[PDB]
């Protein structure tokens, strides 16, 4: 088990998404689920190219879990997954991702529902979360997993249960006053609300 | 100069763009700005690991160039740019774009306005442009042309004029009705009701 520390703008940002009072966290989902589809996008175009890239897994869908038991919500996705460095820069350093311009932004009257638009949706798992666990197996790589109940830092560790094939697994803790997350009516209004028109299908397991 | 056919679902996107009736053209310029902005995103991101990217130009900005005497606005970003791979494969196929998901969302109640939702925003040029000149340089070529005026085909040829640096530039040869998006108070009213958290300088040219 290794453990980071967030680069100081995430650790920021984090902080600032679980202590806002800010009522419409049920966007966490579209933005997860958006991330998926783009890891899907992604593999699916470099299998054009290269169809042995699908010999992990040919099929590319969404798949929601809820566990009322556990207390979590699982977000699972045959996407093209990440590396081991992809996890570490990805979710633990600014990369590529708006963070600065969100959190001015937020200064600026905007809201925590346009997250997305700044390439960091992934921290909106902390609405509704008290921990967060990322699951992923790229084709390059060994299965990784991640975790953090931020408070600035996260670990990462080789994962040899359940191995994947390829793609990422969110794993969503849910704080205890968010169980709503878990019931299946919910969770269809959901993504029927702000997620009906992704490309792969998006199955909700029943408990 | 090359010319290259469109992919199938592509050319039907850009159909669709041109012959839908679609009054809220001004989100053409919002697309623009936002590839322009994840192309920023992304040099910013190599450069954290390789300051000699760089050497090309430190700035990173996005200019907005209205000119009425050859009634073209043009947008010119430092991002990253494109290779000549990269864009003869992002702009004239799928690639790793929702076009597919677009389309259909279309026919499901969806609007043009959700364009950027898909990857495929670039298009939406086409709502007010009969022709689009995409002039780009990455650090790993040699400038290029691409350009369009639908109807199923683009061309690509080396740019021997102005070298750019590194970036892209995005002409927009405006149709004979649009001359609206050379006007500076629309262009301004248009980048602070769309654009206005951005997270690099948006520079309006005055004639
Ligand atoms: C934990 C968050 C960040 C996240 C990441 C991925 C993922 O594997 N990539 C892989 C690389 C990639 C490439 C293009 C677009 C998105 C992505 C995200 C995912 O499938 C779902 C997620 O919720
Ligand atoms: C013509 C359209 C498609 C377009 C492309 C680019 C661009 O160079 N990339 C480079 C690679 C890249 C990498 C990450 C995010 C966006 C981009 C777009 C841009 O700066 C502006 C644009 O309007």
């Amino acid at each position: 088990v290794e453990t980071f520390a967030f680069q100081a703008e995430i650790a920021q940002l984090m902080s600032l998404i679980i202590n806002t009072f800010y009522s419409n966290k049920e966007i966490f989902l579209r933005e997860l689920i958006s991330n998926s589809s783009d890891a899907l996008d992604k593999i699916r175009y470099e299998s054009l190219t290269d169809p042995s890239k699908l010999d992990s897994g040919k099929e590319l869908h969404i798949n929601l879990i809820p566990n009322k038991q556990d207390r979590t919500l699982t977000i699972v996705d045959t996407g093209i997954g990440m590396t081991k460095a992809d996890l570490i820069n990805n979710l633990g350093t600014i990369a590529k991702s708006g963070t600065k311009a969100f959190m001015e932004a937020l200064q600026a009257g905007a809201d925590i529902s346009m997250i997305g638009q700044f390439g960091v949706g992934f921290y909106s798992a902390y609405l509704v979360a008290e921990k967060v666990t990322v699951i992923t197996k790229h084709n390059d790589d060994e299965q990784y997993a991640w975790e953090s109940s931020a408070g600035g830092s996260f670990t990462v560790r080789t994962d040899t249960g359940e191995p994947m094939g390829r793609g990422t697994k969110v794993i969503l803790h849910l704080k205890e006053d968010q169980t709503e997350y878990l019931e299946e009516r919910r969770i269809k209004e959901i993504v029927k609300k702000h997620s009906q028109f992704i490309g792969y299908p998006i199955t909700l397991f029943v408990e």
